[PDB]
């Protein structure tokens, strides 16, 4: 279906944004370690 293949194209660009901010958080961690 298109709408469930908009909502999902949706909710995993949403991922790609949160996870890399996940990625960059990661990298700053490594400072305080």
């Amino acid at each position: 279906k298109v709408n469930r293949s908009t909502a999902l194209l949706k909710s995993l660009s949403a991922e790609r944004e949160r996870w890399e901010k996940t990625s960059e958080t990661f990298k700053n961690q490594m400072s305080t370690i």
